[PDB]
């Protein structure tokens, strides 16, 4: 990457004070998925685990994120993909403490997973960044705009990026790391 060394230095400093938590969606994030690239690149970043990944169940994802937060010593940034991003949203909306910010990458339309009754179209109590594709099967761009506006999130148009997964080339996704660095630095307690 053109900006790799500067990305890594900046993110290494952010990590001295904030903890990144990776939240995958359905089936987990495979080895070539950006969340997995990022985990290998930043081995101190955290990642949720659970026994079953193949059934969308909001409460299981929420329970996994809660488990993860219970042992965090610093404020967390939740970095979600698809169903994982919905879970990140729901946990913040239900009033979970210890969250500095959330990054929602290709959040799914709640109806696709029959959780339209659990995700509110209302502001998230913390700073939020949302990345939306124009050819994501689970979320139209105009609906991404609707949700971002409702959630009071910044909306980052990544073009035709499919579902923002390995099959689409994400992948190392240095641009996501760059944006994360920008966003997270303003959340650091002592900068
Ligand atoms: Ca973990
Ligand atoms: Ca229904
Ligand atoms: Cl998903």
């Amino acid at each position: 990457g053109m900006q790799t060394t500067e990305i890594d230095l900046r993110l290494t400093e952010v990590s001295q004070q904030l903890t990144m938590v990776l939240v995958p969606g359905l089936r987990d994030s495979d080895d070539e998925h950006w969340q997995s690239h990022w985990e290998r690149r930043f081995p101190h970043w955290q990642r949720i685990r659970q026994r079953e990944w193949y059934q969308a169940d909001l409460d299981r994802w929420v329970l996994a994120i809660r488990r993860e937060l219970s042992v965090c010593t610093q404020p967390v940034i939740l970095i979600g993909h698809s169903f994982g991003a919905l879970a990140a949203c729901h946990v913040v909306q239900q009033g979970q403490e210890g969250i500095a910010g959330v990054m929602l990458v290709a959040p799914a339309e709640p109806m696709r997973f029959e959780i339209d009754d659990r995700i509110q179209a209302s502001p998230l109590s913390v700073p939020t960044l949302t990345f939306a594709s124009h050819n994501d099967p689970l979320m139209s761009f105009t609906r991404a705009q609707y949700w971002a506006q409702a959630w009071d999130s910044e909306l980052v148009d990544v073009g035709e990026a499919g579902h923002i997964n390995a099959e689409a080339g994400f992948g190392p996704w240095e641009y996501g790391l760059k944006r994360l660095a920008e966003f997270s630095e303003i959340l650091i307690p002592n900068r």
